[PDB]
């Protein structure tokens, strides 16, 4: 190299409405030529003190690099801080105009946006995922230096730096601040270890919000534990439990063998399958209709329906909605989980599959699956970027079966003995709670609203609640309520629970 790199301007990242999320800010990097510094030793303590370096340790560094023509002194100073060191007129001290990322929303979109390294290269999240679009191409400038390495002049701009391109994400910052605030509050209120909240636009496949606890400030790195950096909604796999019962119910209704008014005997609240024992949470029931199986969240009831229709029909619905399937988002470190398949399904595996014990999914996958159901059984491909021209979508559940299932889920929320904490002020909502044993628990709520013209699907995951309450309908459902209520207002969704 007789040339020095011209860092290009990194692409602006914004939310869906142009709110900046990642801003390339001008910084100044100082470098020095030790062969020039070696003839100006009486200036070193002044230069050391301006750099925040120890006098002797700085002098040692120069003396050791004496034959080298380039050393970095300090990186990423404000243009003002850098201009101050240049003003000392220390022979052989030079500056390079660089760029450093600033994240205006900080810890609020840390996991989605990600961050760049010291070299301004995308290391996590969107920054990495879209690195090629955002980076552009670094320029080149030919220099003239005497034999001592002293930079005389810039000969030419060999290759002009081409700046990065802007990126508008699908994230609505208002919804993102709202989900972030409320998930933080739920974590603190319950003494919970971690959590995730995902908001989906059921019509466009857009991820409107994706927040996780714990989080970190991407602007102030240093000391950061791995727990805080984990983009949980995409990288944490979990058993979805009772939240998959709507999909087992879709298979039952699509079979031709079941209707909502159908009865299933669940007495005495247990069912033995060889050495394994299926157990219901509440065990004071005998005959339950299909809606009552979802309200009471009966594992016995769903297991018996699964035996009637066969696991192959259930697996097919769960596979089609995307449970344990690749999202198609080339998102760094995103997990696929697992949807177990069998050549021939045994009795025990049929039952555990129908109630979500036999499977691992992400909160993104669960939200996408509820979006398909909410969107009249049609699955629109997921997007982390703003969707202007919406792709076609795949019909994964018949519209009639999807409509019936939506109605039962509105009853789960609105009916006697139902998930009353998930109710949305002034709207009809629909959803299903889940509680998974990890005793350590995972508290879930999945749902959508308005129930009469769905617009939003949402998943709330609260990992390890440490207070008396651990059930999803008690821990996660009130989060869904507050966030959904706020999001429908922000999106000008007309209330459908009109007096
Ligand atoms: C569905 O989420 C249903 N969950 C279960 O039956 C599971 N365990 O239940 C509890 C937490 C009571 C237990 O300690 O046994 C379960 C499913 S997958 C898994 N790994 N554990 C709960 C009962 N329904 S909800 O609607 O009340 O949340």
């Amino acid at each position: 190299v007789r040339h020095i790199a011209i860092p290009a301007h990194r692409g602006l990242i914004t939310d869906r409405n142009g709110e900046p999320l990642a801003v390339s800010t001008p910084v100044t990097t100082l470098w020095a030529n030790p062969k020039e510094l070696m003839t100006a030793k009486e200036r070193w303590p002044q230069l050391a003190a301006a750099l925040g370096q120890d006098t002797k340790l700085f002098a040692d560094r120069i003396e050791q690099n004496a034959e080298r023509e380039f050393i970095y002194l300090v990186r990423g100073l404000t243009p003002e801080q850098g201009e101050g060191v240049i003003a000392l007129k220390v022979p052989g001290v030079y500056s390079i105009e660089e760029f450093r990322r600033f994240y205006p929303a900080g810890e609020v979109v840390a996991h989605a946006v990600g961050f760049t390294d010291v070299d301004d290269r995308g290391r996590e999240g969107i920054e990495l995922a879209f690195d090629e679009w955002l980076a552009g191409v670094p320029g080149k400038r030919q220099v003239l230096k005497d034999r001592r390495g002293r930079v005389i002049k810039d000969v030419q701009v060999t290759k002009n730096a081409k700046p990065g391109k802007t990126l508008a994400l699908s994230i609505d910052l208002r919804l993102q601040y709202l989900a972030h605030r409320e998930l933080r509050n739920a974590l603190l209120e319950n003494g919970a270890k971690a959590g995730s909240l995902v908001i989906m636009d059921v019509k466009t496949g857009e991820i409107l919000a994706m927040t996780n606890q714990p989080t970190y400030n991407p602007n102030n790195r240093r000391n950061l534990q791995p727990a805080a950096m984990r983009n949980r909604a995409m990288i944490d796999v979990f058993e979805p439990g009772s939240t998959v019962k709507p999909f087992s119910m879709s298979a039952a209704l699509a079979s031709g063998r079941w209707k909502p008014s159908d009865i299933v005997d669940v007495y005495p609240g247990t069912l033995q399958i060889g050495r394994y024992t299926i157990r219901d949470v509440s065990r004071n029931s005998r005959q339950l209709d299909l809606t009552g199986i979802l309200i009471k969240s009966s594992n016995v009831g769903i297991s018996k329906i699964a035996f009637d229709i066969g696991a192959e029909s259930i697996y097919s619905v769960m596979q089609q909605v995307g449970l344990g399937q690749d999202t198609g988002l080339g998102f760094p470190g995103e997990r696929v989980g697992n949807l177990p398949n069998h050549r021939k399904w045994p009795k025990a595996e049929t039952a555990t599959l129908a109630y979500g014990y036999g499977l691992s999914v992400t909160a993104i996958q669960l939200a996408h699956a509820y979006a398909a159901l909410a969107n009249d059984g049609k699955s629109v491909p997921l997007s982390m970027t703003r969707v202007d021209r919406v792709p076609d979508g795949v019909q994964v559940i018949s519209p009639e079966v999807a409509s019936t299932v939506q109605g039962m889920l509105q009853q789960v929320v609105e009916a006697q003995g139902g998930v009353f904490r998930a109710q949305v002020p002034g709207y009809h909502a629909a959803g299903k709670s889940g509680t998974a044993r990890k005793n350590a628990y995972r508290s879930l709520f999945a749902g959508f609203a308005p129930a009469t013209d769905p617009r939003i699907a949402m998943v709330v995951v609260i990992d390890e609640p440490s207070k008396a309450g651990y059930f999803g309908g008690l821990v996660s459902a009130p989060v869904f309520s507050k966030v959904m209520a706020g999001a429908l207002r922000l999106m000008n969704v007309p209330p459908d629970n009109l007096p």
